[PDB]
């Protein structure tokens, strides 16, 4: 909507207070004009119609329980935009400041979130498995990273290319979480997963096997469920990414860590310059090696660590 940029205040899912960029025109809308061509957050009103209604608020104060998922989806979309702009010089998910749109309160008791090809979508969870999923900054950046992938490599959401697609979203979801620097970790969704259980998460990059996901190519899933295990086989790539950044020895293969920033540079370059819709795990290794060669040299430690890491997880 056409209006004037304003700044509201509210509370997120976890109860923290944050300022949000809004737009005033009769009502205060969750429309952030300070980033690209706008970040817009919508109310799906417990329905599955999308996008729903642009979030309208009467007083620019968002402290109601019903406001919390919208506050976080709006705010964490902004943080993710900042990450890609400041760190990778990327303007929104299409590189041309495309408007970013999110809907919260999707359906009833919906234990998931997703990017649907046009926008992010967040359920509220059932209160047992999940609380509203936009409360996890790694979840928000995960979904928005799917948009980035859609507009670059376009990895088909099936089998190994789909598992790469998922891993990419976990990697930068985690790197965004580290970028915001609030309780960062190498686990996915811990901030919104099972409020009754401390310390658990949906997935683990440091130890995917913690939740039954493979940490080595020899344990890859190859049935038909989960579009061929895209959320399962991602553990193989997540583990390799984790090893590249943090280092460690895995199935007897020692990896020298090079840190989060260099991981992000290598994998962003791989994503945006070398990966294609049909890339498999082996081609991802080649993409990452060539990327690290472009950035640091063919004889660099960075290249050697990429090779070590994929060796560790059994990808040649
Ligand atoms: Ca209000
Ligand atoms: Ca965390
Ligand atoms: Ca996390
Ligand atoms: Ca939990
Ligand atoms: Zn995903």
């Amino acid at each position: 909507i056409t209006g004037t940029s304003t700044v509201g205040v509210g509370r997120g899912v976890l109860g923290d207070q944050k300022n949000i960029n809004t737009t005033y025109s009769t009502y205060y809308y969750l429309q952030d004009n300070t980033r690209g061509n706008g970040i817009f957050t919508y109310d799906a009103k417990y329905r599955t119609t999308l996008p729903g209604s642009l979030w309208a608020d009467a007083d620019n104060q968002f402290f109601a329980s019903y406001d919390a998922p919208a506050v976080d989806a709006h705010y964490y979309a902004g943080v993710t935009y900042d990450y890609y702009k400041n760190v990778h010089n990327r303007l929104s998910y299409d590189g041309n400041n495309a408007a970013i749109r999110s809907s919260v309160h999707y359906s009833q008791g919906y234990n998931n979130a997703f990017w649907n090809g046009s926008q992010m979508v967040y359920g509220d969870g059932d209160g047992q498995t999940f609380i509203p999923l936009s409360g996890g900054i790694d979840v928000v950046a995960h979904e928005l990273t799917h948009a980035v992938t859609d507009y670059t490599a376009g990895l088909i959401y099936q089998n190994e290319s789909g598992a790469i697609n998922e891993a990419i979203s976990d990697i930068f979801g985690t790197l965004v979480e580290f970028y915001a620097n609030k309780n960062p970790d190498w686990e996915i969704g811990e901030d919104v997963y099972t409020p009754g259980i401390s310390g658990d998460s949906l997935r683990s990059m440091s130890d995917p096997a913690k939740y039954g996901d493979p940490d080595h190519y020899s344990k890859r899933y190859t049935g038909t469920q989960d579009n061929g295990g895209v959320h399962i086989n991602s553990g193989i790539i997540n583990k390799a990414a984790y090893l590249i950044s943090q280092g460690g020895t895995h199935y007897g293969v020692s990896v020298v860590g090079i840190g989060r920033d260099k991981l992000g540079k290598i994998f962003y370059r791989a994503l945006t310059q070398y990966l294609t819709p049909t890339s498999n795990f082996s081609q991802l290794r080649a993409a990452a090696v060539q990327s690290a060669t472009d950035l640091y040299g063919s004889t660099s430690q960075e290249v050697a660590s990429v090779k070590q890491a994929f060796d560790a997880v059994g990808v040649k």
